[PDB]
């Protein structure tokens, strides 16, 4: 359901607004962009649809839409327009104008559009275009730079702008604005590199009334036209129905299969043209026509049927473009209130204090900056920058470096078969020769055969030509040749090193026939050889009935249930005198009978050699492998056995779906194929079918489902939708332009192709394998548990300079704007950045990284760290004070006046060694990093930074000056200091390793979470429970 809320325009309203809202404050703009329905109540007065020259579209998700006049009013909301209908009073999508019109009323269109029927129709439908907005790097800032925490971090800067704390406002400032400013040239850079793809300008031919054509633009192409398709073939520049004609496809860019589709003239009749009932007349935009027959007629007549964002590959375009964080977020929430508590109590005490109302306002709100850490983000990034290094030294690239840490979340992976899983193309599995009447095994060598007809029939039965010295022509040929190992020079072959025979004649392969025949002949022989080649069943039904075998039809079937593309061949012995003289002047049809059957050429696309080593590396891990692959079933069902997605102990059951008929429903139809452990398997059709008229079983067979063969770009990307909906964390992983909304859905997508999937999607790989997979989750499960430690830390630290300034706060002082400086800077940087250094374990698990920031064993963490910090720097605070050597701070003037005092010393002392306690206890190595001791950066980083500190309470006048340091002269206090700090790292590790080992434990002994949070965990324990399909 949608509504539209017609909205006008007052020009003294609209300057009311605009000064309301610039004048008054800046903050009633940020009101407006969190909801726009106040912005638009305010702007612009309500008006009647009819008249509104603006729109509220909602869908709950608001959006707001100019209405365009040109009269035509329209508007345009995601791609999609929407025109007024003046009689019918409405904005109606033009995608619904020509809906439901017969074949007869496409039929009709085969004489073309005229241009003034052509210019009424562009007003309405547009141009034949798929325009994507490239913004401007102020409209991209806008959004990016308009983030909360942006936000905060101006405010910080601000701050410590008006706080005399220039240096680490300054190198936030830095960070965030690089950041920001990498962040606008990615999207901008992505939106330029998409508009490029999607981009296709040619000159095509258009039928006009009155017997003419006319060369146009692509652009120019308008539902109605009649488009004049080249015999040569070509790109398809827009959706449309073939009147005329014949036409062999590619429609790889829809299904990612190369294979020549057929398509032929929609059929004369009053039923309502349908692009899924007439699909096999429908020729789709961006599919490639390999050539175009005009049988009757003098040309191929297309009808345009679908342009712009209304074609499959505009519907496809639309959704790329119109598709761990949140307790992340949370956690910041509940600092935010602990900084709301934390400064009402520092107000207090610097009302107490007597200090000046300014200086209460600049010191309340800067305890806010330091308990919210601005620096957070930038540390959570350094790791997913040391991921993104690793992954392209490994020929991984990933365009959004923070995209890894999904890597650590999956559960479940989707696959492209062809390409992906399989090889691009076919390879000779073998030629099954015939010794008399019966079958012979299968000869994976077919250069290994006798030099015979059979041979000579696959190696000179064919079209190709020799061009720039290497062989061009059909693919299966080209293959084929290059298995018989006889090399090119009507022609000539020379056998792999035999007699070289030349061929006499050639009758070309048509697509009516679909089968091929050559004239061979050569010195030494009694007479020509004819060859034949082409469709088996076609091949048996000429050769002679004592040559075709009985077991024909079966072994074909057998061959042909896997996905084999089988392809006959036969021989002849002509009468004929070996001369061209009379064998060119042979009609085809005495050739193509009396045949003699020489046997099959079984041609398959092989499984990637990396494929079933990862498939089975996933599975061990307890990660689904679910192939979603625009290919047939069987096809796909035999790959998914091979590769081990289905294991043969494992059982595969077939869902087929039927589309509810006049006087009947929808049905589910199960059948089991003979040979977790239940698998289901189900085409595009059954896919729609299920998600149409069986919502309630729908989640059970994506919970099942295993092979989703034969499915469409946008099928793709509902599968990933619906699987993500279960609360899945999914993986795809494809190489086809078909897959391109899949690649952009999914949270972890990763293209195996360099061109035109690369752009939409995350991660892109060098290699064609799928060994990318493991890599990139292996890289994922390393950053999310070293984000996980950089948030612990940044966290921690931010904790324990909240208690160090409270503490001080209290007694009139605070810490030092060079020991703020030495603690925000030297230490926290060098500490996260080194935190964030160590690479990847070598083994995949099975257990994964936890995916909440809010979890248990966090909280208790921090939450203990947090006990031990405060009890230690409040020990030393008590311990300083019972000193005979003693003496307060001279509570009369505020910090830094009254620096050097011992308590801040002591204070800082202590404070800065736990810094480095909390870094070292908060890192963590196995099992998804390597272990902590092989960070020797990091150790050694830390050891110095220790004995800097140590220097700092031992050598006397150490940087004392620089950090406003009192000197300490009892040595046992220093010593004592010191035996503190080292109780602090003791109890810190111990802590640490008391959690990581007893909390699991205790917490399912304790309290048994029998249900997860997941849906498809639910899904899973339920089917457990109770099987669906009995
Ligand atoms: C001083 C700045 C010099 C170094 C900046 C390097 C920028 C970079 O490569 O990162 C890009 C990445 C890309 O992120 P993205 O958001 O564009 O994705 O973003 C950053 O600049 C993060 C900077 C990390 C440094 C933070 C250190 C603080 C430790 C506490
Ligand atoms: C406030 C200021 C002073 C902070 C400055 C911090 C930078 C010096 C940090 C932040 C991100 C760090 C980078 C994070 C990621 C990497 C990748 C790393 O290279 C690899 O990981 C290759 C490993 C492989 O391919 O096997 C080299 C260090 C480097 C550039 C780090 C160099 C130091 C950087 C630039
Ligand atoms: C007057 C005082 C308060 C100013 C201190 C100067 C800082 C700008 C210096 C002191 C310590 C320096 C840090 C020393 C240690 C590191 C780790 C280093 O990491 C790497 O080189 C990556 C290599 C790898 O991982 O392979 C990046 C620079 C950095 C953060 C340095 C950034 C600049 C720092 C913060
Ligand atoms: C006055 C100065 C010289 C003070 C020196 C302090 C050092 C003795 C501290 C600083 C960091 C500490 C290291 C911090 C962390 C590690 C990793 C830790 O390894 C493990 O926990 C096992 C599993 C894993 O590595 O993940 C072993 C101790 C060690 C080297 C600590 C050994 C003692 C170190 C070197
Ligand atoms: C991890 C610990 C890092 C400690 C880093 C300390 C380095 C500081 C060196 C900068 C020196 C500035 O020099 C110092 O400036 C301060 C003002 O701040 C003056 O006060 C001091 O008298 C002067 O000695
Ligand atoms: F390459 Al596929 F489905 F196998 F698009
Ligand atoms: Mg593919």
């Amino acid at each position: 359901s949608v509504r539209l809320s017609g909205y006008c325009g007052s020009p003294w309203r609209v300057i009311g607004y605009h000064v309301v809202v610039w004048m008054m404050a800046g903050i009633p703009l940020l009101l407006f962009r969190w909801k726009p329905l106040w912005g638009v109540r305010l702007r612009l007065r309500p008006c009647n649809l009819a008249h509104a020259e603006t729109l509220v579209i909602e869908i709950w998700q608001l959006f707001t839409v100019q209405v365009q006049t040109e009269v035509l009013r329209y508007y345009l909301f995601q791609g999609q327009r929407y025109i007024w209908i003046e009689t019918q009073q409405a904005f109606y999508q033009v995608s619904l104008l020509d809906h439901g019109r017969s074949c007869d009323d496409v039929h009709r269109s085969r004489h073309g559009l005229s241009l003034q029927d052509q210019m009424v129709r562009k007003a309405i439908y547009g141009p034949n275009v798929i325009s994507i907005p490239v913004k401007s790097y102020p409209q991209l800032l806008v959004d990016e730079a308009l983030n909360p925490y942006y936000g905060f971090q101006a405010f910080s800067i601000a701050l410590w702008l008006a706080d005399h704390y220039y240096w680490y406002a300054l190198c936030i400032f830095l960070i965030s604005s690089i950041s920001i400013c990498l962040s606008l040239y990615k999207t901008r850079k992505q939106s330029q590199t998409l508009r490029d793809m999607v981009k296709l300008s040619m000159r095509v031919c258009v039928c006009r009334p009155g017997g003419e054509e006319e060369w146009v633009d692509s652009s120019e192409l308008v539902p109605g036209d009649c488009l004049v398709l080249p015999q040569e073939g070509g790109l398809m520049p827009c959706d449309a129905a073939l009147v005329a004609g014949e036409c062999m496809v590619n429609e790889s860019s829809l299904t990612g299969e190369s294979i020549p589709v057929l398509k032929t003239a929609l059929p004369e009749g009053l039923g309502p043209y349908c692009a899924e009932t007439h699909r096999r007349h429908t020729l789709f935009c961006g599919t490639l026509i390999l050539q175009a027959r005009a049988y009757v007629g003098p040309h191929v007549l297309a009808v345009v049927t679908r342009t712009g964002f209304c074609t499959a590959k505009g519907g496809l375009v639309s959704s790329i473009l119109h598709p761990f964080y949140k307790h992340s977020m949370k956690f910041v929430a509940a600092l935010s209130v602990l900084a709301l508590l934390g400064t009402i109590y520092s107000i207090f005490i610097l009302y107490r204090n007597r200090v000046p109302l300014n200086e209460i306002v600049i010191r309340a709100l800067d305890l806010v900056t330091v308990v919210v850490p601005p620096a957070l983000p930038a540390a959570m990034t350094v790791c997913t920058l040391y991921a993104q290094s690793r992954l392209r030294r490994q020929g991984i690239f990933c365009i959004h470096p923070l995209r890894i840490n999904l890597g650590g979340k999956l559960q479940l992976v989707c696959f492209d078969k062809t390409g992906t899983l399989t090889e691009d193309g076919l390879d000779v599995m073998g030629v099954v020769p015939l010794k008399g009447q019966a079958f012979l095994p299968l000869v994976p060598e077919p250069r290994r055969l006798p030099v015979g007809p059979l041979l000579r029939a696959l190696a000179t039965c064919h079209a190709l030509s020799r061009l720039q010295d290497t062989p061009v022509g059909d693919p299966m040929d080209l293959k084929m040749v290059e298995s018989t190992g006889w090399v090119l020079e009507d022609s000539a072959f020379g056998t792999q090193v035999p007699v070289p025979v030349s061929v006499l004649h050639r009758f070309p392969f048509s697509s009516a026939l679909q089968r091929m025949s050559v004239v061979v002949a050569w010195p030494g022989a009694t007479q020509p050889e004819a060859y034949v080649k082409g469709s088996p069943e076609l091949v048996a039904g000429l050769c002679n009935p004592e040559t075709v075998p009985t077991d024909f039809a079966q072994m074909l079937q057998s061959y042909t249930a896997a996905g084999y593309r089988v392809v006959a061949l036969a021989s002849k012995p002509l009468p004929t005198v070996p001369s061209l003289e009379a064998a060119q002047q042979l009609t085809r049809d005495t050739v193509e009978g009396d045949l003699s059957l020489l046997g099959l050429l079984v041609m398959r696309n092989l499984l990637k050699p990396q494929t079933t080593p990862v498939i089975q590396a996933l599975r061990r891990t307890r990660i689904r492998a679910v192939m979603v692959t625009g290919d047939n079933l069987q096809t796909a069902v035999t790959v998914a056995r091979g590769c081990g997605m289905v294991a043969p102990q494992e059982h595969l059951i077939i869902v087929h779906a039927t589309h509810p008929e006049r006087g009947q429903p929808a049905s589910l139809e199960f059948l089991p194929m003979e040979s977790r452990s239940r698998h289901l398997a189900l085409s595009g059709p059954t896919f729609g079918i299920i998600v149409k008229h069986f919502p309630k079983l729908l989640p059970k067979v994506l919970v099942q489902g295993t092979v989703f063969a034969r499915m469409a770009p946008e099928q793709k990307t509902e599968l990933v939708c619906e699987l993500q909906k279960l609360q899945y964390c999914v993986g795809m992983c494809g190489d086809g332009a078909n897959d391109c909304g899949a690649l952009k859905a999914a949270d972890v997508g990763i293209s195996l192709s360099q061109a035109e999937a690369s752009v939409v999607s995350p991660f892109t790989s060098s290699m064609a394998s799928i060994e990318c997979v493991p890599m990139v989750i292996r890289e994922g499960r390393c950053s999310l548990d070293t984000s996980f430690s950089v948030f612990k830390y940044m966290a921690l630290y931010s904790l324990t300079q909240f208690i160090s300034v409270l503490i001080l706060y209290t007694i009139n002082t605070n810490l030092g704007d060079l020991q703020f400086l030495a603690i925000d800077l030297v230490i926290t940087t060098t500490v996260a950045v080194l935190m964030s250094r160590t690479g990847p374990a070598l083994v995949l698990g099975r257990v994964r990284p936890p995916g909440a920031l809010l979890s248990v064993p966090v909280l208790s963490s921090l939450l203990l760290q947090m006990v031990l910090v405060t009890g230690v720097q409040l020990g030393g605070y008590f311990l300083t004070l019972a000193q005979p050597w003693f003496v307060p701070l001279n509570r009369t003037v505020a910090a830094p006046d009254n620096l050097p005092n011992y308590e801040n010393t002591v204070v800082f002392s202590l404070s800065s060694f736990q810094y480095l306690i909390l870094a070292a206890a908060v890192s963590k190595g196995a099992p998804f990093r390597r272990p902590l001791y092989t960070n020797v950066p990091f150790l050694v980083a830390l050891a110095l930074l220790s004995s800097v500190l140590v220097g700092l309470v031992l050598v006397p006048g150490l940087l004392q000056g620089p950090l406003a340091l009192r000197n300490i002269t009892d040595t046992g206090f220093k010593l004592l200091l010191l035996g503190l700090v080292t109780l602090n790292f003791v109890g810190a590790f111990m802590l640490e390793s008391v959690l990581d080992q007893c909390l699991p434990a205790c917490l399912r002994r304790l309290r048994p979470k029998r249900a997860s949070k997941k849906r498809f965990k639910q899904l899973e324990r339920e089917l457990a429970e109770q099987p669906w399909p009995p």
